[PDB]
């Protein structure tokens, strides 16, 4: 028969889904369960193009499209299949839940989660010890209540919870290869409570992947929390290659009763476009957070970075940082690359430039403010202005032991202006007559 209205189990004895699955009700649902544990080697499962839909109005229980359990590796062949978890309820609707301790490779598939009342999550990684998850050509579309900041999560990777802190260490290796997150963010979180919780996520976004859209920016959210004797470390190693990301990146660290909590975000962006803002946020005396942002191989970043945590930005290989709002970092390094500050001021502690380029708007007051040591060589450009340039605007300010060499020319009214170092060490555009 074409459609099962009963839940289906796939396992070593039945690796093929052979009908659509459509479950409706007012109770908990798991429409399809993949049990890997009796597989002698890996398990290879095919959905045969069939769709899977779980819809429930249950308020305080879970709605799941697919659940993957057991302890063997599985490959899920989901090409042309749509896996849906939906229906209005307080508890989260999740298109696919993974508590298997084995690897999970997903080939294709469209994972959809909808919940207008509570949260919706595309894929949740819930193995106690962490999972390897690979998405090849997969699509995720999570739409919860937008009244909630965390309401729509494409990929949810949390260790621990409020009831029981997470005691131990876990690594989730998450790869998006030519995959598309249409809606929902990515959350990589450890809630240690009073335990010692250590969570490392290696998030690889590669080979033509897309997150969000210009008018639909998502959030990549990394968070660590702990209390008292507890301790929490959240590492997010975010590698982006040949891809397009419309997403903020948040590092949040939340400590109570002097528990040490650290959120370390390490971003490498290669041949990619990233549109979105980076933030650090520390709550509590012993909370620390950091952002290490490196653009290489002709990458473009359009966004801003701020927060009370530590942030470092490095650009190489003709990369561009197009600054969209006031930004503050500890350190900015530019090699054969461009920072465009036509629209906003960058504040940095240190600055190092090697064949670097600064784009300014000579008619604005958007400047490069370096509080500490600036070094190297920088070319400064501005489009011509119909109006004269303010010769008292320090378009580059430096701190001490600064050895930066900065040059450039622009046009203001009928005059040429030359970037000139003043007696104060800062750089100003000076009318050349
Ligand atoms: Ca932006
Ligand atoms: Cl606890
Ligand atoms: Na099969």
């Amino acid at each position: 028969s074409t459609v099962s209205t009963d839940p289906v189990t796939l396992n070593t004895e039945k690796t093929t889904l052979d009908q659509d699955v459509v479950i409706n009700g007012d109770n908990k649902i798991t429409a399809v369960t993949i049990e890997t544990s009796d597989s002698d080697k890996d398990l290879n499962v095919t959905f045969g193009g069939h769709d899977i839909t779980a819809t429930s109005t249950v308020n305080q229980d879970f709605v799941e499209g697919v659940k993957v359990s057991g302890n063997k590796n599985v490959v899920i062949n989901a090409t042309d299949s749509t896996i849906t978890a939906q229906g209005e309820g307080t508890y989260v609707r999740t298109a696919m839940v993974i508590d298997s301790t084995g690897d999970v490779v997903v080939n294709g598939g469209n994972f959809v989660a909808k919940n207008e009342k509570g949260s919706a999550t595309g894929i949740s990684l819930e193995a106690t010890t962490g999972n390897n998850l690979t998405l090849n050509g997969t699509t995720i579309n999570a739409q919860g209540n937008k009244s909630y900041s965390n309401g729509s999560t494409a990929i949810f990777a949390q260790k621990g919870n409020l009831l029981q802190g997470f005691d131990g260490d876990a690594t989730d290796n998450i790869t998006l290869a030519d995959s598309n997150i249409i809606n929902g963010g990515i959350e990589t979180i450890v809630t240690a409570g009073n335990k010692t919780g250590i969570h490392t996520v290696n998030l690889n976004i590669k080979d033509g992947s897309v997150i969000g859209a210009a008018n639909n920016k998502q959030t990549i959210y990394a968070s660590a929390s702990a209390q008292g004797a507890g301790s929490a470390t959240q590492n997010l190693n975010l590698s982006v290659a040949d891809s397009t990301i419309y997403s903020d990146v948040l590092a949040l660290s939340e400590s109570e009763n002097s528990a040490s909590t650290t959120t370390n975000v390490n971003m490498n962006v290669a041949r990619s476009y990233w549109e979105g803002n980076a933030y650090t946020f520390n709550s509590g005396d012993k909370a620390g957070s950091d952002l290490d942002i490196n653009l290489s191989d002709s990458s473009v970043w359009k966004g801003k970075v701020s927060g009370a945590g530590d942030a470092s930005v490095s650009l190489q290989n003709g990369s561009v940082w197009n600054v969209t709002g006031s930004s503050t970092v500890d350190a900015l390094a530019v090699k054969d690359s461009t920072v465009n500050i036509t629209k906003a001021t960058v504040n940095t502690g240190t600055f190092a430039s090697q064949n670097g380029t600064l784009i300014v708007d000579a008619s604005s007051e958007n400047t490069l403010d370096i509080s500490g040591k600036a070094s190297g060589d920088l070319r400064v450009y501005s489009a011509g202005s119909l109006d004269l340039i303010n010769e008292q605007t320090a378009f580059i300010s430096t701190g001490k032991d600064s050895t930066l060499k900065a040059t450039g020319t622009t046009e203001g009214g009928l005059y040429q202006y030359d970037l000139t170092q003043g007696a104060d060490g800062n750089f100003y555009f000076v009318k050349n007559t």
